[PDB]
């Protein structure tokens, strides 16, 4: 059972408590969107998952691994985990094509060329294999972004953690990177997607996760929680959002 | 003169030549501003200067050391010579300070308290003393870029290349970066600056390189090529800034 088990999870960043016991159950291929306020924990609950950071309380067991086991390869999990954030995917001074095999290539002990045969892969899945000579500085933050998720595809992960990978792009660029997580879902990917594009929750979430003060305050179907909202502080934050 | 020895520099990608023999010298201390046309060969000009790029014809020497000769030190080349790009810079999962003191620690194996402490001196010298243990999705674009370029500095480099730094940055936050760049170039760095800021160019530069086709077309002082033109290329361009 269980892609994602985590319970009782709680972190401090020295004095400050930012998760206060978040207990949350992923399935194999669901697609779970994360919302709420700014400085809620989203991001570092996903920071957790990927092993980015460590936590005081509770365990977080990925795929049958408890992440705190003795006998636990965490490299592998490491490994199994993509993660794609709302910006500085993408190293400047190589190219997008070196970009994403930089990591298989050196982790994954694999492969330097299925090392790259990978990577003009995905980029035809992003629909950018027109760019795959090209160095950040040349794309647009749509591009970026397809770019950045075609790198995280590119270890062969069985999770993939979205954190506002559209938030920082114009109302127009949206789309294209939003497509590719729609297409990314439909294919049977574990998402956890930390959005405010409620477009999107709604035609590939499963469940949608609201959280408010380090606390997950509801959850449900996108359908339900968009529409029918149960708790006030769910309503004074869709009502500004939706 | 010296600090930059450029001669009859040609790169082709497939049977296209970008560079199609770029003679230029700049001198210690000297700031040069590089403009021009979209896919005038700026960017590329600049990777060849940083060893990013491999050229097919010509000469590089940077403080007396030539790129293509039996063995230099090329990466006492990398060492010296500073970047900061467009699409910018941070290690998403290391805090400010960590971002900063990776390279002096990795690469010039300098203790982790010396390399703080020029690092602590870097942040507060560009007014961000104050981010040192955030991560990088808490700061703005301006933030961000004046990381980056405290970063590049923390190397001690004798040279730092710009590649349109501010071009991806909202107005609002152009003006602290061109502030710390007009900052370097007082103190005496080595500047190249590739930019569309032609207020920061007749400012800071010494003297202003107009390219396009792949061809340094015309140079001059600030004043005399942006007030008076010489060739036509060059008034062609410039008739569409302001
Ligand atoms: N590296 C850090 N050091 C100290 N505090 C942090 C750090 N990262 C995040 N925080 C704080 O933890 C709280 C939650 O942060 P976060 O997980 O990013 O919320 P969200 O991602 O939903 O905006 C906020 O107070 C944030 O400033
Ligand atoms: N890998 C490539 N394949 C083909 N053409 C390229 C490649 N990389 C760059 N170019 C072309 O080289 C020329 C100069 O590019 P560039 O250095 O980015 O100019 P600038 O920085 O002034 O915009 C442009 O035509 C660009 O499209
Ligand atoms: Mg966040
Ligand atoms: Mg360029």
């Amino acid at each position: 059972l269980q892609m994602i088990d985590v319970h009782q999870l709680k972190k401090s960043f020295g004095s400050l408590e930012v998760l206060k016991g978040i207990n949350v159950h992923i399935r194999e291929g669901e697609v779970v969107v994360v919302i709420g306020p700014s400085g809620s924990g989203k991001s570092t609950f996903l920071r957790c998952l990927n092993l980015l950071e460590d936590f005081d309380e509770g365990e977080i067991i990925i795929d049958g691994i408890n992440l705190k086991a003795k006998d636990t390869n965490l490299n592998k999990v490491r490994e199994e985990v993509g993660m794609v954030f709302q910006r500085f995917n993408l190293f400047p001074h190589m190219t997008v094509l070196n970009n994403i095999t930089l990591a298989p290539m050196k982790v994954r002990k694999w492969p330097r060329e299925k090392a790259e045969a990978k990577a003009m892969e995905l980029l035809d899945k992003v629909g950018l294999k027109d760019k795959a000579h090209a160095y950040p500085d040349s794309l647009s933050g749509g591009q970026a972004q397809r770019v950045a998720i075609a790198r995280a595809l590119a270890m062969e992960p069985k999770i993939m953690l979205f954190d506002e990978p559209t938030s920082a792009l114009d109302p127009e660029m949206v789309g294209e990177v939003l497509s590719v997580m729609k297409q990314l879902a439909n294919e049977g990917m574990t998402m956890v997607v930390v959005t405010h594009e409620m477009g999107f929750a709604r035609e590939v979430g499963d469940r949608v996760l609201f959280m408010d003060g380090g606390y997950i305050i509801e959850e449900g179907k996108p359908e339900d929680l968009f529409d029918r909202p149960q708790h006030e502080r769910t309503k004074a934050f869709l009502s500004k959002v939706f």
